[PDB]
């Protein structure tokens, strides 16, 4: 199904280009909250950044196999990404944590039409790929809700 | 470092963060579109320099930090600051990938030792030694693609 | 769908249950078999154990990430466990890794259930937990088949 | 009790003691779980990989113990129904709770651990069970340390 | 399709044993074999592919043990079930042993994808993860040899 | 210097390679066919064999791609040189099993030493020590077959 | 500073020195003429045993020389000292030879526990913790060996 | 200045050896001492923090060493020559505690700035760079303080 | 309980701590300022006594802690409490530094002994192995200073 | 030639007995040596030690290889054992040396005739073993007359 | 020859170090000169060449001292000894620099084969191995470079 | 800028290459001929120098091919550059070759240290702190074995 393939290739293009956003933004909370938590939520910001830029490449590389180019510009990543920058600096954690836990789950409702999508049209690989990630998000959407819960 | 010496240092600094986080994802262009018989060796180098170049990244805009100011973080800002073109086409040759990556080294090589002069010229000895680290890789580089690349 | 939701909840508080009770049961025999395969077996159901309470935790926090509430005492796991807990002690080896072969088996038919519960409303991430670990049950279902085999 | 043969009311007494760890130490890594899943707030993670630290450490004391337990002759408890029939610890009924409210149980379910085996390090000591001796006090530092520590968290 | 759909799925896990087993000596022909400038690298590679080939030889193998039935295990067996013909040449050409190795990468890939249909279908889920996780690491090795032999 | 030396002992490591080619499939066959309470160890215990044969399978072939000579690398070649039986019959008792890789192993055994006495009598030092190396490690393993055998 | 209690406690440590000498090499005689199915595991269990054997066997002897005596550091001596049997007989069973150890270790069990006495009512803190440490890994295997060889 | 520059550096160097004497000692203090719900992570970065200071405490007394001096080496000593004071109060807020360190390391970064310029504009490079290196992770650390304690 | 007894091994314990962090310091001064052909070794051994010492000095401030009270954390009260007098001379010789520092872990080893008396005398078994450990390995170095001193 | 491997495994029996005798009077230096350099010649005698006993085990396995039983007892040791047991106490280091590197020299000429034995009847992996064996000790024969050197 | 032997392999070895020692600083010159698209796989083969040679050189060299012989220890004397002509050239070919290193390790292999002989016919089994294991190294890099350069 | 600085450093790191590499032959030497009972420690040292030595070697070697300059690399051009005289003597005292490395380290001290100057006043921050590194390491052993000569 050539339809099928191309639909998919559409949603990897845009989950690049939302990771590429996502790996830079996590940068800024990780550089600019401030907070008695600072070092704990420092070091969780990078831990998130490591595994956004993992399945930042991974994604890329199976569009790639999929016979498609990956997006690889910021120009590119504006202009595909439905996440918004981070344009402030010096931010509480909680807030911080609200907003890439907000993130996560835009990405996590993006990632689960592409999973249908792969799982409705026999895309195996792209399905175990998506999912893979679709389970580290839910563990941290988890985690930040733990955390931010009043 | 007196307080001039600090401003202009940190304006360095802030190209700096932009122009890796450019240089970033220009490698993984590269990275992902490069094609040839080397292809295997090259696609894991290009890693290694982005990996370096994300590193270089990171302590740049926390030294930026302790400098009191704050750091460029977001593509918008890196795209109006940076210096380097990004790659717009995708699919290349590997000698043409590896020439340009010379060339944005040596781009950066150039830009560091400004950073590293005014830095040495004002006592931010702390400054000093993080961009001359970033200046010796880099040195190590740009002289291995030079001899990659040598006919 | 909430309403799979529920239904995969209520599966997934079962499980807890049951792995709770079966990582009991398998001290029961990692402490009471006896015989000259002793040191072997030993060790094996402490890997076993190991890998019940593994499974155990990444149950019990999808279930948290589904939004519910994961039964947490050993008052709930007797009401809600369809394992039987080990009375006897000094047991035969054959005769305790024919029993965690049973329990293994009754697992599996269980998690199984809920996999394609997952499966049919696009629970992917669900999906994939309860596969992994379906995997590694069927790994040790046969192991302890083709040692019992006479 | 003798050099290398504590007398039968010593090992009884001793069993007796240790059957009782095994089942509070299994209810304890149950209700360490509970408040591992179910707590709440700006410290979660921290205090969520802290609670796994100690069930796992809690664990590990079930089963030395359960282990002397069967090198002392005795058969160790191994089911629920047994733990709960012999532990002196409470399960955790609720779920959705404060960290400083877990921690303050913990901590009081570690102290009235500590005080329990206390009493059997003094039994094993005076009996001359060397190794038992060993066993618990080992467990009493892993425990003072924490209930210190857990202290230190939850003053004000 | 239930005892059918075991039944239809051991055939199929059979023959992928088989294949996997001609392919591993196969990559062990061209691991030999192979000159040329890049020979340590490719010599290298080839390493990596037939340690990757037998380890999903094992585990197929082992699924189809759980499944009830009995793994072909002989030579004669394999030769009998594989669809891959074994390289007969020695001294062999680093582009066309790769060349060669693709290929069979891509029958193996689309005969286990057919797996991979029929598992999913049927509610075999562990068979689905297995085959699954071996389709993902042919994809990335179809794609690097597509890559290093691109022209 | 004698051609007629190094004809003679990469005929042999041909055959070397043949039979540990065949064997390391037949270990396989044990390694999933086997049963008994003493499975998991017996189990463990086939893989330790066919990785080590999968090595010795390795380093003898490349040693007669050292004399120059090219290594035998196909099922077809394999079953046509190999002196060692394939094992047809899938479940079988552990100390069957055992009885019959000892009996390989000492088959081996006595052929390895067949091809060092060659290497020794002709000065080839290396394929001396290196089929030496061998002979240890399946003397120790028959000794050990042998001990576990033992009624 | 009771020497009295010390003088005791090394001629306690002096015996214990002997007879983990004796068992240190009797393990060996097991380890190598054990016969029987179980061969790998045992043969492997009985190498761990005399490890840490040799481990009790220096920690106490370095103690003795801490507490100003001279360790028995011969054959001969061990064998004036020791109370335990040297093993004559080789091809062994594996119940037989696990019945052995397991007697001598609770032989050493009970002669450790007279010295663990000694130091604690002494107030040798020290070698209360070394003994008792010891005393803690024979009742472990002590159990372990009861467990595999009960019927 | 030759002998001049290295008898003021090496006054320099002398106090930076007390001063991270003292703190050594003050950050077990708060090590012991603070309370609070983040008590944990807190008493683990206290210690982080008296590891590093002991490793430059380390370094430049060796430094001393090697430019010919002897370093100063008791308590009395580096009471006379500390400029930091000690902690006298024990059970103190964690806040209150960060904010102390910081202070101190404050005061440390300048003292040590002092001497990476005499050490610069004598030549003095070794030196040079081993503050330049103390000085970078002091800053780091002045920056994560800042930013936890930030309202 | 007997809060007497408590009270007492408190003492006891703070006076630990301020012996300890005095011998941590005295033992870097010999660390720094011994001389002689053995030097590197001394060196050394030198600092794997100051991190042994530094780790005792830790837990046992801990365990003061736990007791309820608070531990000593000041150079002005070390030298206070200490018994332990500060080394005041720079270059020494590597047998004066060693019977020095044997010499003070005699000291520390008298004084802990009397502690685990206490502890063990009034039910306190945690703080009684904590000083036993610490006794053990400072039993091990008293008796190889003593060996490598002796004449 | 069966008579080859009887004067082989006579030879290999002899070994294990020297090599079991050395490793005790190792240890016997290892413990009462005294001097200035201590903890180093400690130290190397406990090296010294493992590799013996690491000897010891594998010609005692090769033995057992070749058809024939090891010796297992202090007792057959000291009766085949051509090396002396230190009888005292309290020994120079300078002393102590001298004496391994005595007993060393002893072992390599008792090998050497061994490896000659096994060359010659063709059995090389009893040659290997020995060999290796030899190498360790030609190495730490050379490094003790380097530190004994006046 | 039982003297004569020895003699006769010492010069061999004192040779063999000298050659080696040529050969470390010649792999050098290759390592830092090369060029081409194959740069970095070969600049770091030559390091692993390099770092295996002078492994050699230690072990040959030490043999040499136990033989009773002196080791030859200056450049000077390696010129003087050495049959390796040094590379005096600076930018080389990759496949010419690989060339020469095949023609120096086949160099080495003849002179090493030669020393293997004396020493296996003179019943110097350690000499034996020392070489053979080397000998089997150079093999199989002869081997593999011999595959890289066909064409 | 400046074309003349960069020369005048090119010159001085090709010297200190040449250095290097008569060093590293030189530590062997000692490495092999000392003798005494401080042997086994010594002898440790000795190679823990070269691998240190060649790892400068190294390093500003590769500095110079970045700077566009080729490194000298042959036993010839070293003997021609170097100020290091070879040993040619071998059975040297332990307290005779340490004093000797003891003053190459010092010769090499003076020489870097005139580069580091160099490189510092023309801004060449990169050998700048490439030279210093060494220097670094280079005061630590010369200091070291001043402190183990000292009488
Ligand atoms: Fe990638
Ligand atoms: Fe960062
Ligand atoms: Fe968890
Ligand atoms: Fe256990
Ligand atoms: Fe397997
Ligand atoms: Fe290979
Ligand atoms: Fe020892
Ligand atoms: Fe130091
Ligand atoms: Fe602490
Ligand atoms: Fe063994
Ligand atoms: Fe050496
Ligand atoms: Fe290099």
């Amino acid at each position: 199904d050539a339809r099928a393939i191309a639909a998919i290739c559409e949603q990897l293009r845009q989950h690049v280009a939302d990771l590429g956003v996502l790996y830079i933004k996590l940068h800024n909370y990780h550089w600019h909250i401030y907070g008695i938590e600072f070092k704990q939520v420092h070091e969780l910001l990078e831990e998130y950044y490591v595994s956004v830029t993992e399945a930042f490449d991974t994604i890329a590389e199976r569009l790639l196999q999929l016979g498609a180019q990956a997006p690889a510009s910021m120009a590119e990543y504006l202009a595909l990404s439905g996440i918004a920058e981070e344009t402030e600096k010096e931010i509480t954690i909680v807030s911080a944590l609200a907003r890439v836990k907000r993130d996560f789950e835009y990405l996590s409702t993006r990632f689960s039409q592409t999973q249908v999508l792969a799982a409705e049209s026999g895309d195996a690989v792209t399905d175990g790929i998506i999912t893979d990630i679709l389970r580290t998000l839910g563990k941290a959407i988890w985690m930040l809700g733990a955390t931010l819960k009043a």
